[PDB]
């Protein structure tokens, strides 16, 4: 075909029931995720081509950056709970990867404070059991596909995008292809 299992995607040999339709994994420690977010806007551009009635989910992972990586996953839970993903994503990446000013849970916090979230509001969420189970979801979803690398995207817990099987000559083209692939898997 034009879309072929093993080329623009892979099929999980044992399906994840009840998975979110579009599910993407990243790490703020992950260099390609940086590109995917700030240079390519993959998640944005996929959303632009998805049918509607499609919810898009994004989760953080623990297996990069040790003790910080976990702090970051908790922080990302906070972002989801307070609905501020859109205000912390970029400063978190640049603090980990560009400026190198995030070295502790406290520095993670600062990003949120500077992004206008209130101290007591952050600390409260940080410690809420709502965040505990949101951390738990993130780990569970990863566990359910025995995820060992990021960036990663899964369509209805049965297809996994395979980006290395797409051209990277022209960035804009890679994205389009990536998104169209997601659209195709969406409808499958």
């Amino acid at each position: 075909a034009q879309y072929e299992d093993g080329k623009q995607y892979t099929t999980l040999e044992k399906p994840v029931a009840g998975a979110p339709q579009v599910l993407e994994f990243f790490s703020f420690f992950c260099p390609h995720c940086y590109q995917f977010e700030e240079v390519l806007h993959i998640s944005d551009n996929v959303k632009k081509k998805l049918p509607e009635g499609v919810k898009m989910t994004k989760y953080h992972v623990n297996f990069m950056g040790g003790d910080l990586g976990k702090d970051l996953t908790q922080a990302w839970a906070v972002a989801m709970a307070l609905g501020v993903e859109d205000k912390v994503t970029v400063p978190l990446f640049e603090g980990v990867q560009k400026t190198q000013t995030i070295r502790s849970a406290s520095d993670i916090r600062d990003v949120f404070i500077n992004a206008g979230i209130k101290g007591e509001e952050y600390d409260a969420a940080w410690n809420s059991f709502v965040v505990k189970s949101l951390v738990a979801q993130q780990e569970k979803a990863a566990a359910d596909v025995q995820l060992r690398g990021v960036p990663a995207m899964f369509v209805n817990g049965k297809y996994q995008l395979n980006p290395q099987g797409m051209d990277t000559s022209n960035m804009d083209v890679f994205v389009q292809q990536y998104a169209d692939t997601v659209k195709y898997l969406s409808e499958k």
